[PDB]
This record gives structure tokens, sequence and C-alpha cells, in this order.
């Protein structure tokens, strides 16, 4: 796996300027699964929302990472995406109405980032974009997860948000 090698030392970077913690995420068929985490051992902090490790799978639906890349596929394929998996209610928060989950879709396509709060976690808010390979492929996401009492959604759109366009913008001649 080329894409975690490349991007480790750019997440610590975002982690050493904001303190949160970032990771890198893959689609595997309905769930976003992380291939790299930032990590800082001189201030980790191991209160961070669930998600974020190696391993870690989360609902493609709920997720900041997961409609960022779902954006991406074709309308029909997300139609057919839709009623394969489904969108389960997770929270009261979790878009469960196919409606409402394609105009979702549809923003995020064009705004190219997402901003989920607790639509799969009660207490967890994230921010994501996609990760682009020099082609304009996308072929990742990139996000940040924390708990809702320790960031503010202006805080994930004025500061994390640009620092996280700039750090796909160099990940895509990387990857």
């Amino acid at each position: 796996a080329h894409l975690p090698k490349v991007a480790q030392s750019f997440l610590n970077l975002l982690c050493a300027q904001t303190s949160l913690t970032f990771s890198i995420v893959v689609l595997d068929e309905h769930e976003v699964v992380p291939v790299a985490r930032s990590y800082l051992p001189q201030q980790d902090n191991r209160v961070s929302p669930y998600g974020m490790h190696l391993g870690n799978r989360l609902p493609a639906h709920a997720t900041s990472t997961g409609k960022v890349l779902l954006s991406v596929l074709d309308r029909e394929v997300q139609i057919e995406w839709i009623e394969k998996y489904g969108l389960k209610r997770l929270t009261p928060y979790t878009i469960t109405d196919e409606h409402t989950f394609l105009e979702t879709l549809d923003a995020v396509r064009q705004s190219d980032y997402c901003l989920s709060t607790e639509e799969h976690e009660l207490g967890v808010i994230a921010i994501a974009v996609p990760v682009l390979n020099a082609q304009g492929l996308t072929i990742a996401a990139l996000n940040c997860m924390s708990q809702t009492n320790r960031v503010q959604p202006q805080y994930l759109i004025d500061q994390v948000l640009p620092l996280l366009r700039n750090t796909a913008n160099e990940l895509r001649n990387l990857v």
C-alpha cells in the first residue's frame, strides 16, 4: 500500500497544528476504512472518537468520508448502492431518505467537502475532503474527527478545511 506511506507525514503536520486526529480513508463496498492515521506520541490524544484506527469500519452513508467517496459515483450507481445497502438509522440525525441523500451527494460532489454532525455516533463531528490522483480520480478521503464538545463547526470550516485542501493538493502529485 503506497498511499499510507506517502501521507503519514502530512497527517502528522495536520495534527501538529490543530491538535486533532486525522486519517486517510478508502471505500470498501459500503463501509469506509482508514489506511493511515496521524500519530504524534508526545501529544497523542487517546480520547478521540472511534473510526480512525486501522481496521475500524464505519458506515459510508453516515460519515463525511463515506459521502465524499460516494459522491464521485455515477448517479445510477448511487441509486443501485442505496437500493442494495439501504440507509439505516444510526442516530436521530442519520440521513435515511433516498431523495435527501442524493441531494447531499450532489452538494458534496460540487462543494468538494462534507461536514457531518452526529450522523453515525452521538457527540461526534467530522469534516472530510477527497484525495485525487494526478489524473483526477478520487482515490481516498482525508478527514478529521472529534467530539462536538471539543470542536465548533466554525473551527472545522474556517481553520481545518483550508488545511485539508492544501494537503490534498500536495498529495495529488504524490499518489
